[PDB]
């Protein structure tokens, strides 16, 4: 029943794996943006005084 | 091996339950923060 | 075996719900921050000028 | 049962890491925007 149990982990580890790998991406995608609208408004304030 | 199929899949559907949750979240206030430092910008623009 | 199955599951579920509650935290905590923050500094500006 | 164990161990070891890497990736980008604020704070107060 080893390869069973094998099986079991290998199937979770690749939809844990998915998961993780997509909720990094957004994160990432999230934050990057923060980021540019920050810098984006920080450069108009003081483009306009 | 059905019972190693029904395994994965109840433990399938919580893993998909909570990242769908956190996906969620973090969009939530991921936009609520653009918001917020879309409408700080305007005042500060707003006030000179 | 089923008993056996039923452990299996419980167990891990209880391990994913831990780390989902404590990501949610953490990502409640460092976004009601970040909103502090820059309220605050919005305060600021706008109070010297 | 000793196979039961292992697979939960197993697995409880993947989502350990993955979630001790979220949480490390969090801590990352919220500490960077709070710097990248407070520095341009700076500067809008410097700049009058
Ligand atoms: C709760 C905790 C988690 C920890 C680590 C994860 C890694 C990848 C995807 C995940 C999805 C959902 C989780 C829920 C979770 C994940
Ligand atoms: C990208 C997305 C985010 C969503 C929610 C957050 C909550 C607190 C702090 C955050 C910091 C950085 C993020 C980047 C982000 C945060």
């Amino acid at each position: 029943i080893n390869e069973t149990a094998d099986d079991i982990v290998y199937r979770l580890t690749v939809i844990i794996d998915d998961r993780y790998e997509s909720l990094k991406n957004l994160i990432t995608l999230r934050a990057d943006r923060l980021e540019m609208i920050i810098n984006d408004n920080v450069s108009t304030i003081l483009a306009s005084i």
